[PDB]
DNA sequence: TGCTTCCTGCCAATAACG
DNA sequence: CGTTATTGGCAGGAAGCA
């Protein structure tokens, strides 16, 4: 299913199909589906297919246009963090993966996720 | 070149186990 | 229902479009 590889003590898992390296196993798995299709994750809304669950979510987002993502320096809301980085980066010539916390993310709320 | 989607370490939430 | 296993949300850089 994978094979190990072991350099300087350092445990790698390698997908045995496309040769991709993981630092975890979980990701190894989390990867696999994409070969094997043992999983499905078929969106809600439209007749799309997806090999991982999250993929999924992202998409879903995308039908309900719920903006999560929100600029702290004038409010703005976007649907994802690259719509968000890019505004802040460009109007505001700052980076939200700086030392500033620059944004929020408001729970989802137009769909069933799980919340924290 | 600028959206659009993909990727993977991390680990909190959820579930499976028993 | 306490212990263990699995799921998948998130960041933010990569890769994929056109
Ligand atoms: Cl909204
Ligand atoms: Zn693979
Ligand atoms: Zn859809
Ligand atoms: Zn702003």
């Amino acid at each position: 299913d994978h094979y190990e590889l072991i350099v300087d003590g350092r445990v790698y898992y390698i997908c045995i199909v496309c040769k991709r390296s993981y630092v975890c196993l979980t990701s190894l798995r989390r990867h696999f589906n994409i070969h094997s299709w043992e999983k499905k994750y078929p969106c809600r809304y439209c007749e799309k297919v997806f090999p991982l669950a999250e993929y999924r979510t992202k998409h879903e987002i995308h039908h309900t246009g719920e903006r999560r993502y929100q600029c702290l320096a004038c409010g703005k809301s976007f649907i994802n963090y690259q719509f968000m980085s890019s505004h802040i980066k460009s109007v505001h010539s700052q980076d939200p993966s700086g030392d500033s916390k620059l944004y929020r993310l408001h729970p989802c709320r137009s769909l069933q996720i799980r919340q924290y």
